């Protein structure tokens, strides 16, 4: 199967928010509207606000799944390439097989789905803090698309869902991302290239 990748704000308003990094040759991560791709270093901090119109319920959860985006290849599962797995970098709570950690919550949980075998990190919804209109999960990628044996230059998506206590689907939003060596300038370039 392939998770659905639908924008769905749900009867929260759920959608998601990223700050404005610019191109500048140095950037770790920055955010193309125009193309809905987020270009980043390895392993280097994503910041990913969460929106909503209203409080969800207390237990709900934000789940992030990594899917390809190109269909031929969409049922295979998104995972470390042959090397990365092995380098022994785990923060000591991300599986080495996960693409996608999140940074600085102990309450974060990685799963490894019984039926379709996909990765995902999932932490509590937590309100915005006072003085803040909304709240940030701070994500890392842990391979670059190019690498051999992993996503091997193919690009992904990452798919994020607002959940209740269940499970159930209460709202998601997705964006293109391109892990690299120089954010910045391929975010100039992609977008050039769209001009
Ligand atoms: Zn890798």
């Amino acid at each position: 199967s392939v998770p659905s990748q639908k924008t769905y704000q749900g009867s929260y308003g759920f959608r998601l928010g990223f700050l404005h990094s610019g191109t500048a040759k140095s950037v770790t991560c920055t955010y193309s509207p125009a193309l809905n791709k987020l270009f980043c270093q390895l392993a280097k901090t994503c910041p990913a606000q969460l929106w909503v119109d209203s409080t969800p319920p207390p237990g709900t959860r934000v789940r992030a799944m990594a899917i390809y985006k190109q269909s031929q290849h969409m049922t295979e599962v998104v995972r470390r390439c042959p090397h990365h797995e092995r380098c022994s970098d785990s923060d000591g709570l991300a599986p080495p097989q996960h693409l996608i950690r999140v940074e600085g919550n102990l309450r974060a949980e990685y799963l490894d789905d019984r039926n379709t075998f996909r990765h995902s990190v999932v932490v509590p919804y937590e309100p915005p803090e006072v003085g803040s209109d909304c709240t940030t999960i701070h994500y890392n990628y842990m391979c670059y698309s190019s690498c051999m044996g992993g996503m091997n230059r193919r690009p992904i998506l990452t798919i994020i869902t607002l959940e209740d206590s269940s499970g159930n689907l209460l709202g998601r939003d997705s964006f293109e991302v391109r892990v690299c060596a120089c954010p910045g300038r391929d975010r100039r370039t992609e977008e050039e290239n769209l001009r």
